[PDB]
């Protein structure tokens, strides 16, 4: 059965950091950006809506604009990565990776951000 | 864009009847059961894990084990309908329908569940 697996269920972090939340997904050979789709979400808002290959700004909730993206590099070999930059106290919650590829899975991962000082 | 759609995002049923939930997604006529993935979930229970054709019965909270339902005859009409046969009040609460298809998508559902005496 497709497993998405989380190296890390569990990322504490600093405020105003880079942060980098992963999801795996088993890849044969290469990969078929036909039938992979992404979606990264925390509390029902909107981080990454990938789907074989297509992406929309307009989607994307306004607090996680210009500071969350979807790493083309790792994608590549299995890795569905989410990149928050300059970290909020409000990025602190449950973010959930939905993953449609071979099947499909999903899994929850925790963050806190201790404070400034 | 593949959207997945509830007649009814809240359903109040009866203590004891059958419900039915329902969520629909777009189908053009052959059903690809290759290309298809139905998931239901209340509260992250695994009720339905439809996959390729094959349900894992495996893993199937035993709180709807012979009760809960995919009416694989509405599929084929683009319809992931949940059936819950003798409706416990331990039922009240939020599903959560996801499919993958052409893309993916998911919706919840609430039921309340009321007693009249
Ligand atoms: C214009 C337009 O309206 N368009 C789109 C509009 N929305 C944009 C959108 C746009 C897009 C693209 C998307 O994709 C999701 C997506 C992406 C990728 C995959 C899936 C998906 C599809 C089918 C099934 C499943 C999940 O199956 C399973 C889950 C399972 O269980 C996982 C699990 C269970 N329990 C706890 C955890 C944890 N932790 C994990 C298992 C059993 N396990 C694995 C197997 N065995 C082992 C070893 O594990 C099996 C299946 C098949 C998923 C995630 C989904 C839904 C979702 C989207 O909106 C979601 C959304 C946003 N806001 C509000 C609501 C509401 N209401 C909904």
């Amino acid at each position: 059965a497709f497993t998405v697996t989380v190296p890390k269920d569990l990322y504490v972090v600093e405020y105003g950091s880079n942060m980098t939340i992963e999801c795996k997904f088993p890849v044969e050979k290469q990969l078929d950006l036909a039938a992979l789709i992404v979606y990264w979400e925390m509390e029902d808002k909107n981080i990454i809506q990938f789907v074989h290959g297509e992406e929309d700004l307009k989607v994307q909730h306004s607090s996680y604009r210009q500071r969350a993206r979807l790493l083309k590099d790792q994608l590549s070999l299995g890795n569905a990565a989410l990149q928050i930059t300059d970290v909020k106290l409000q990025d602190a919650g449950v973010y959930r990776c939905m993953i449609s590829y071979g099947g499909a899975d999903y899994k929850r991962i925790t963050v806190k951000v201790n404070a400034p000082y």
